[PDB]
């Protein structure tokens, strides 16, 4: 048994102890109070309460790193990515291409480069699933009609023709065993559906996973967009010179603010400021455990005007931004290689920052957050989205399971009972989420604290032969 | 890297973060309103955030047994003990009696029981520090006539003579280096003041305790007491025998309530209802972790009036006590063997409790409570006290060092920064203590999760020989 282990977890228990009396202290305090007295009162209360949340938050990493669990981690992540980037790799490059079993995705779905990115990788996680060799055609990719070739890696080295004695259209892993090549369509009208998709893991790799990772659904979606977005050789220069000529050095906080056309349709417009809490927050976190010179953020936006403002209203931020890729992605511009290449570098950036805060409502984010999977041990919880949690368009029923009960304060909660089945629709960052109670059929708030994350298996190939 | 202590960690984490997004939501809910409705809602919002406060506390108590913590720490507990115990018999022991360093030791100290035990637990301290055979000499023993004998196994079998050739009163460990026969004197007036008082640890040990132990100095007291208390063969018969008569069956919550005369002079008087919210709070707790099928205090009190009153305002506690006992301990009639019977009884079942709830102003809570040490593996967190923090009366300096940085909001607190030294008065158990911060020579107010525990050495014999 380890010493700072010990010395951790029993600062870890005080800490809250502390932290519950304070609460009480104060809480007393509070009720007797009134208008501007309530108020500055109030407001010092949270200041104080921040400091100490992050204090036990900063030991919580702490321990998540003492007794060599940092190192174990890192080794054991490593492990399970070059496993399975092993096993991706082997089913893409059969010795007889014209004899192989086929699943071919078409990447134009009527959407932006993070749908469609998307779709690619719901496609590429069924064909490892049916161990078909995954053919993507690229041609005409309104952002670059040249194909996928323009910016990353040919999915395949060894089978890239579509060719093959028996092609269908999909209609059932039972019903294709012996069609040779399947056109897939997009999830949105996919019938049947096979077992192979979000938020299950392989059944095979599970146990390792919850070991290292906190959202091993993100972990493995992760798996098929790194091996997606390998670059080709000029595209990782561009990347790298960018790298240069923006100052962008750890440690950087990503921030995402997508407006334009997102605004209305298919999530809300969210102010500066609204980020920027969450931004100041974490770097309060981080200088907790390390040296922060300036604070870098990282700002990727559709909003070209955004980074004039966001200079003036945080005169202590540098902010990293490549204002004129903002440009390149207003609508009147959106769909062309040179905005193309604007998205796959602030996404780049987005994953690369030690933080992330963003709008999971948009595929930009959901990916930069994907492709930051691959980067750390466990980087589940980087992340203080705004509105959804994290999802996977198209993915299976999200369920949660009650582990302590809940009795209804007012008409919108629902109860839960433990054991209880809960489908999440979301988290209101407020301390309760939204769901149904199956059990019951009734939609209401539950406290977020009392479900737990229930992981989904499926029988997924191994694929022995890497 | 174990799996079920990697959930755990991340629960931990999780909890407390939505405990924070709850905190920011209702805080800011709160500011808005007055009087009755701001009455409603804000003990609502307590009562909710003590069950969210007892979960975290449920998986840190579960965190600290995975993996088989629990199994070995209990193993190292109990090597450490034995060892201890091994070494202090060793020097209570000699085969020459005639011959031996002698260190003597005066039971009738002008206090009560406990406080006399607490003197020759200091005695006997010094002794093993120096390296002397304790010599205890208890006749005329206010409490029992007889002597120490009346209720405890003599403190040696082979050496229980004063006799030498040499013996003279203590001057310090190096001026008495040749008298045989070392008379010691209250801490009051002991001048010099050697090394070997609480609350330092042995050098040897404090590596092992730390990795075991939450607080080091109890738990090195607590060695001595239990040497000390090893009873005559009718008081461990009457023991026995009360435990069957009371019903004492775990889980019981040990209440002591300390009035008399302690009230004004050495402390405050407490109404049962600021000791039974700390008890139902953890049975709470207990709840959360186990089944709690009957909830059971032991009361120990000098006030006979407390029993009727708790079993009227607490009809859902069974209260175990021995009301005359109670009636035992009153003023005119305290010191006798009966009475010193049952304040020794009384101790053993408050020991014997899940947890403590008490006065630590109060010679008698503090004994329980070092008592308590030597039957768990570390019991050092199992008590909410109700004034003064945990003290040996006599103790060198008490002091903890500042982790982070303070700056005083009014007038009541300290500034802090960190490595500065903090001698600490007492914890107000609202999130404050007060203490003096040394290097700026200023007494007051800090926030009590900002400082640290300074764990103190001393450089004692090892007694190879045992
Ligand atoms: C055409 O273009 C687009 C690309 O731009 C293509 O991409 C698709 O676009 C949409 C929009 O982004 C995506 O839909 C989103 O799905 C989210 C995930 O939903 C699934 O999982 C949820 C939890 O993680 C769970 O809540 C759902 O039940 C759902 O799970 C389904 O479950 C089934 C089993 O039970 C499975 O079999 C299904 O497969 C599975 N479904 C899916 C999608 O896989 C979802 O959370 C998100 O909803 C939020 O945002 C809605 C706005 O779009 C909002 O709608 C508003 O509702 C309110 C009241 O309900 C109403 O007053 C208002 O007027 C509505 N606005 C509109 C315009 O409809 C939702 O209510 C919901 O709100 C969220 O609520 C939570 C909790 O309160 C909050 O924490 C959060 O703040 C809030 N979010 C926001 C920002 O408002 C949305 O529906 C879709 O995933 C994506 N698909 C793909 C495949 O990538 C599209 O594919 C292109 N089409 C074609 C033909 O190619
Ligand atoms: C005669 O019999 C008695 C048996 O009872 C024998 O035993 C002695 O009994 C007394 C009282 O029962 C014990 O006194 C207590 O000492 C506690 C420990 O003091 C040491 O540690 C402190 C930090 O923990 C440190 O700050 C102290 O100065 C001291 O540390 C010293 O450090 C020195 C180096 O600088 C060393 O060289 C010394 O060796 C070392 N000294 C000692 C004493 O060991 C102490 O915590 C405790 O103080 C609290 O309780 C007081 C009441 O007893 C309370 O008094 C009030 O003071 C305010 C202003 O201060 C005054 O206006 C008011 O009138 C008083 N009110 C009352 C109720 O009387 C103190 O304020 C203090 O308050 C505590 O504050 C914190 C935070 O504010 C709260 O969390 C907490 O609730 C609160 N406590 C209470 C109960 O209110 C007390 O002084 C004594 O230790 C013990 N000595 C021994 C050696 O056994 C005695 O031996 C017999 N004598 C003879 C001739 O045989
Ligand atoms: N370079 C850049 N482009 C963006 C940004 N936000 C949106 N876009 C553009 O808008 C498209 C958004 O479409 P999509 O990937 O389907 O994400 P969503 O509509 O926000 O859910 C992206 O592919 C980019 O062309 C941004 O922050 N930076
Ligand atoms: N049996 C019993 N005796 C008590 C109790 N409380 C106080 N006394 C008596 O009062 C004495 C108080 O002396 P002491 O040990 O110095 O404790 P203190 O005065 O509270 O610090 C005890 O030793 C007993 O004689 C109690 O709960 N049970
Ligand atoms: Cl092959
Ligand atoms: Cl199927
Ligand atoms: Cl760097
Ligand atoms: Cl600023
Ligand atoms: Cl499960
Ligand atoms: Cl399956
Ligand atoms: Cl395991
Ligand atoms: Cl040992
Ligand atoms: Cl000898
Ligand atoms: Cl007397
Ligand atoms: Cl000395
Ligand atoms: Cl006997
Ligand atoms: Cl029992």
């Amino acid at each position: 048994l380890g010493k700072d282990h010990e010395i951790l977890r029993r600062r870890i228990e005080n800490g809250a102890k502390e932290l519950w009396f304070f609460l009480q202290s104060e809480l007393k305090k509070l009720k007797n109070l009134e208008g501007n007295e309530l108020q500055r009162h109030a407001d010092e209360f949270l200041l104080d309460l921040g400091h100490h949340e992050r204090s036990i938050m900063t030991d919580l990493y702490y321990l998540s790193q003492t007794d060599g669990a940092g190192d174990w981690r890192e080794k054991e992540a490593k492990d399970l990515t070059e496993l399975v980037q092993r096993r991706i790799t082997y089913l893409q490059n059969p010795k007889d291409c014209s004899k192989a079993k086929k699943l071919v995705c078409n990447i134009n779905k009527g959407c932006g480069y993070g749908c469609q990115l998307h779709h690619v990788v719901y496609c590429f996680m069924i064909a490892y699933g049916t161990q078909r060799t995954l053919i993507l055609e690229s041609q005409n990719w309104r952002y670059a009609t040249g194909g996928w070739e323009t910016v990353f890696r040919p999915v395949s080295e060894t089978c890239t023709d579509r060719s093959g004695i028996s092609t269908g259209h999909w209609s059932g892993e039972v019903k294709d065993k012996n069609v040779q090549v399947v056109e897939l369509p997009i999830v949105d009208s996919l019938h049947p559906r096979p077992p192979y998709l979000p938020l299950a893991v392989p059944e095979d790799l599970a146990d390792r996973l919850v070991r290292v990772h906190g959202d091993p659904a993100v972990w493995w979606v992760s798996q098929f967009v790194k091996y997606l977005i390998r670059p080709q050789p000029w595209l990782e220069k561009e990347i790298e010179e960018a790298t240069k000529k923006l100052g962008f050095k750890h440690p950087v906080i990503g921030v995402h603010v997508r407006r334009t056309d997102k605004v209305g349709t298919e999530a809300a417009f969210h102010p500066i400021e609204e980020y920027m809490v969450h931004v100041e927050e974490h770097f309060q976190l981080l200088a907790r455990r390390m040296q922060v010179d300036k604070k870098r953020v990282y700002l990727a936006t559709d909003d070209p005007s955004l980074l004039k403002e966001a200079k003036t209203k945080y005169p202590n931020y540098e902010f990293i931004s490549d204002n004129s890729i903002s440009w390149s992605a207003g609508l009147h511009n959106r769909y062309t290689e040179n905005s193309l290449r604007g998205v796959i570098l602030d996404i780049h950036f987005l994953s690369q920052a030690d933080f992330l805060v963003c709008t999971f409502s948009s595929q930009v984010c959901r990916v930069a957050y994907e492709i930051m999977q691959t980067l750390h041990p466990d980087a589940s919880a980087n992340f203080h989205s705004l509105d959804d949690i994290y999802y996977f368009g198209g993915q299976n029923a999200h369920n949660q399971i009650a582990i302590y009960a809940h009795q209804p304060r007012t008409a919108d909660e629902i109860p839960m009972e433990p054991g209880d089945i809960i489908g999440v629709a979301g988290n209101h960052w407020d301390g309760y989420s939204k769901g149904v109670n199956r059990k019951l059929g009734r939609t209401g708030l539950y406290p977020s604290y009392k479900v737990r994350e229930k992981i989904e298996t499926v029988k997924y190939p191994t694929y022995p032969e890497a």
